[PDB]
């Protein structure tokens, strides 16, 4: 009975499509090794702490085709009945051909046979193990396999507990930009295809002639490409779920040479190869371990465009991620999945979090409650409306912050640009938003920052002159957009409340001191419908 998930992509903004409504994952995903029957009991008590709607956790081509045409989906119905038992959505991450560049999640018949299933080999004929995508052998082996898990699914998950699958894991190369094999020089050596020549409005030729010194890496992003959209079309064929490829990042602003970072797949500078070569891909997801909001920041721009709907599908479990949910979900993402939310004993520190205990839990648990309260009603305006989201922009102070070194001139001065640097100017039509982080709930000192820094703001607008807000250790201030020629504004009306079934409910009005001094939030949830009002006094 139910309708089929579906990324829907209408006037630039985006919407992922569950049981038909727009949704947002607020997501988990387990440590590499949890896709086991005995694992699982290790992986639901993190996502219940959380608060997670949606587990992201892998489906290896090494256990559903331990021996080649001998299936075993043993795994896969214990996960579906699991999940169901919970309430929880799933997303399946297709580990296969590549996971982090290599075929080590492929089955033993798979990654001990290069004969049949070939390697990346260097310029210099050393072989790397990274399978590489002009090996016709493995793509038709790689979509076999990955057409009977959509044959379970098409006869085993008719409600759709699984929403969307994620193809390969990381695809790419370290150590090299491309497949030098003679197979691959043949195919290098030789013209552009016309289909890929045309979507770029380019001349056509020899991949060297039209593409010059990004030839090597356009090639290796467009073979793995079409090799991820050919494995797409034929499990779509089958049961027609999203399906989406997520990148190992290069450092946006200094990302060194492809080999350096994972070349071949979504980076920034091959998106546009990306989109010509796979429209079977519904969207490309960034994997963000970066800590520094700035480098964050870029990346939540470059992956959100009018043809690729944002979804942040792994991001570090420590502490100043869970503040990303906001920037995230104020670009219209449809999701955000931490990495690593399990307790099988595995902590990808230096990426994330040093220790994995209930602390590390509550950090995103806190900034899930904001949202699991309003999920569809926020997922619809971020659809179709209005939705600005920020999270506080200086990263916590560094065991060095040189601060103390500065003169006592050299410290005021520091003190008045902390609090400029904290302080964020939102754009809401008529009325403008200001935030603020690490001030008191009353008066006006100035803000100094959260420590750690860990406050966000989300506002949606509801009509004109109203808007529903959210925030986290922070304060939200808002004042008229534009001159008011002889006018006065004020707040006409701040109600707390929540939705049931769909209809708003209102705890409470906040009034007096609550709304003198901005809307001042801490740690615990509320849900805020802000009404602006301008009054003639003349
Ligand atoms: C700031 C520098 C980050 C560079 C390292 C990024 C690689 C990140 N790889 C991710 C994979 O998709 C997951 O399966 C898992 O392996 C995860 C890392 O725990
Ligand atoms: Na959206
Ligand atoms: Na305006
Ligand atoms: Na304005
Ligand atoms: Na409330």
């Amino acid at each position: 009975a139910a309708p089929l998930p579906e990324l829907l992509s209408n006037n630039g903004k985006h919407a992922l499509m569950v049981d038909g409504a727009p949704y947002i994952i607020l997501g988990s995903q387990t440590n590499n090794s949890s896709n086991y029957p005995d694992a699982l009991k290790d992986v639901w008590p993190s996502m219940e702490k959380m608060g997670a709607n949606t587990l992201s956790i892998p489906v290896a081509w090494e256990q559903i085709e331990p021996v080649e045409g001998q299936f075993d989906f043993s795994f896969v119905d214990v996960l579906l009945k699991e999940a169901r038992q919970r309430k929880v959505r799933l997303v399946l991450l297709w580990f296969a051909t590549w996971k982090n560049n290599a075929p080590h999640y492929a089955p033993a018949w798979v990654k001990l046979d290069n004969a049949r299933f070939p390697r990346v080999v260097k310029e210099d004929g050393d072989t790397l193990n990274s399978l590489s995508p002009l090996g016709q052998n493995t793509l038709a082996a790689d979509k076999k396999a990955f057409v009977e898990l959509m044959k379970y699914l098409a006869k085993r998950d008719k409600d759709h507990t699984v929403i969307m699958v994620q193809v390969q894991n990381e695809v790419g190369t370290y150590g090299a930009v491309r497949d030098y094999s003679p197979m691959a020089q043949a195919v290098f050596n030789a013209a552009v295809p016309d289909d890929l020549i045309q979507k770029l409005q380019l001349k056509p030729g020899t991949w060297s002639q039209v593409f010059g010194r990004d030839a090597d890496e356009f090639f290796h992003a467009y073979q793995i490409a079409r090799y991820c959209d050919e494995v797409t079309v034929a499990g779509k064929a089958i049961k027609n779920l999203p399906m989406y490829v997520n990148v190992a990042l290069r450092n946006p602003f200094n990302p060194g040479l492809p080999g350096q970072y994972s070349s071949g797949g979504g980076t920034d500078n091959v998106l546009h190869i990306w989109k010509a070569a796979a429209p079977n891909i519904d969207l490309i997801a960034p994997d963000i371990y970066f800590r520094d909001y700035k480098t964050v920041s870029k990346v939540l721009e470059l992956y959100t465009r009018p043809d690729n709907a944002l979804f942040v599908a792994e991001i570090g479990n420590d502490q100043p991620f869970a503040r990303y949910l906001f920037p995230t979900l104020g670009k219209g993402g449809i999701g955000f999945s931490p990495f690593g939310m399990d307790d099988t004993d595995y902590t990808n520190y230096p990426l994330g979090a040093k220790v994995y205990n209930d602390e590390t839990i509550e950090q995103f648990a806190q900034v899930y409650r904001l949202v699991n309260p309003m999920m569809r009603e926020w997922a619809r305006l971020s659809y179709q409306g209005q939705v600005w989201g920020v999270a506080e922009p200086l990263d916590s102070t560094t065991e060095t912050q040189w601060n103390a070194e500065a003169t006592p001139e050299e410290k005021e001065q520091h003190k008045k640009d902390r609090a400029s640097a904290l302080t964020q100017q939102l754009d809401l039509g008529l009325w403008d938003a200001e935030v603020t982080y690490g001030r008191p709930m009353f008066w006006v000192t100035p803000p100094e920052g959260n420590t750690p820094a860990a406050g966000g703001a989300l506002i949606a607008q509801l009509d004109d002159n109203e808007y529903l807000v959210t925030a986290y250790k922070a304060r939200v201030e808002f004042k008229p957009s534009q001159e008011l020629a002889g006018k006065k504004f004020m707040i006409e009306r701040v109600e707390e409340g929540r939705f049931e079934k769909g209809k708003w409910v209102m705890e409470r009005v906040w009034n007096g001191d609550q709304t003198d001094w901005g809307l001042n939030f801490t740690d615990r949830p509320h849900l805020l419908r802000v009404k602006m009002a301008s009054y003639s006094v003349q």
